[PDB]
């Protein structure tokens, strides 16, 4: 159900994914914000649609809504899908022993997950 969701949405447009450096590796990363939008998308309401049993649905109740959505997406942290970043300024990349790179942006794991609407998160799950 965490790998079922995930599957589904790993490359879906709305989350607007770029490419960043984390452990010193090409990763994509996107906001937590955008994952929502995901969750809204036309796809995840034809998969939940027909399977409910798999892919929970999203309620219309715009605070059960907000509430299912990180429901969903603590899901995926807890299966380690997903893993909470920082996006370095490339001023801060000195402080934290990295050297900034002219195509990517550097990132590092975050202390916590409180998913808010523009933290970041690294795909950790290819399938």
């Amino acid at each position: 159900s965490a790998t079922a969701i995930a599957t589904l949405l790993r490359n879906h447009k709305e989350l607007k994914q770029r490419q960043g450096l984390f452990q010193a590796k090409q990763t994509d990363f996107f906001r937590y914000k955008r994952f929502v939008r995901a969750l809204h998308s036309e796809e995840y309401a034809n998969k939940s649609a027909r399977q409910p049993e798999i892919y929970p649905t999203i309620p219309s109740n715009k605070i059960e809504d907000q509430l299912k959505s990180r429901e969903i997406f603590i899901q995926l942290i807890k299966a380690q899908m997903v893993i909470p970043v920082k996006k370095l300024h490339s001023q801060e990349c000195k402080e934290h022993g990295l050297k900034p790179s002219k195509d990517f942006p550097h990132l590092i794991v975050s202390n916590k997950a409180q998913l808010e609407a523009d933290e970041y998160f690294v795909w950790n799950y290819n399938p």
